[PDB]
């Protein structure tokens, strides 16, 4: 594993702040919206990790995340996700996509408030096994079957966005915004050294 130091920012770069000397990338959500960072290379399998401290206060409406995707915006994509749902800061959702088909959501109870400090989130991606880990514990394991598996090379992505418009607000809640600016911290992001492609 190696630190990720070369990133790209896909929109609203003034809402993404990188402090290389502290190995910390910070995404802000406020009246300007949010932002999204990514690796500049794709990867073909490997282990991906980050310390994450989610935003303070009433995060209803917001989605903050870290995920692998073959290309954000593509509708036939492969993906592996961690997504925090802002109305409940004591859960995280995992999911994965195969050629544009998802619908494999699972909700996990964290046992902590995801904004209380840094916690470690890890995705291990292989051709027949994917694991999600939180603070060193496997929380989900999936194996390849006839129903598809993520195999395209993928970028590492993270964003904060207002998802309150999704499913009439049932997914992340209405956006209240009482505690803007919301700041999500990503520290010690680590990506595979030898399966980067590109
Ligand atoms: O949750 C992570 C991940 O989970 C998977 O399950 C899913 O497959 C992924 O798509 C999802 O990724 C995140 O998706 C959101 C929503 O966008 C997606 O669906 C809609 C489609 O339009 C997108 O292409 C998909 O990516 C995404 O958040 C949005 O990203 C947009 C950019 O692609 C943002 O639009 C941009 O906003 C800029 C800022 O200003 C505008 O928005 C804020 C307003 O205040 C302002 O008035 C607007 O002008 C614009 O400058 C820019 O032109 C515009 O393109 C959008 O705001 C944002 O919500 C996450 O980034 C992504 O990680």
């Amino acid at each position: 594993a190696q630190p990720l130091k070369f990133i790209a920012v896909d929109y609203s770069p003034e809402s993404c702040t990188h402090s290389p000397e502290s190995s910390t990338i910070t995404l802000t959500f406020d009246h300007r919206g949010g932002s999204r960072w990514r690796s500049t290379t794709r990867f073909q399998y490997g282990t991906f990790s980050s310390l994450i401290q989610c935003p303070k206060g009433n995060t209803s409406g917001l989605n903050f995340n870290i995920y692998l995707s073959s290309l954000e915006g593509d509708k036939s994509q492969d993906e592996i996700d961690f997504e925090f749902l802002g109305k409940d800061k004591r859960i995280v959702q995992t999911n994965y996509y195969t050629a544009g088909t998802g619908n494999r959501e699972a909700i996990h109870d964290l046992g902590f408030d995801c904004s209380d400090g840094f916690h470690e989130y890890v995705i291990k991606w292989g051709p027949d096994l994917i694991q999600w880990l939180i603070d060193g514990k496997v929380i989900r394991s999936v194996r390849a079957d006839g129903e598809g598996f993520p195999q395209k090379p993928m970028f590492l992505y993270a964003s904060v966005w207002d998802a309150s418009y999704i499913d009439e607000g049932r997914w992340t809640g209405p956006y209240v915004g009482s505690d803007a600016p919301y700041i999500c911290l990503y520290k010690n992001v680590n990506v595979p050294v030898g399966t980067a492609v590109e």
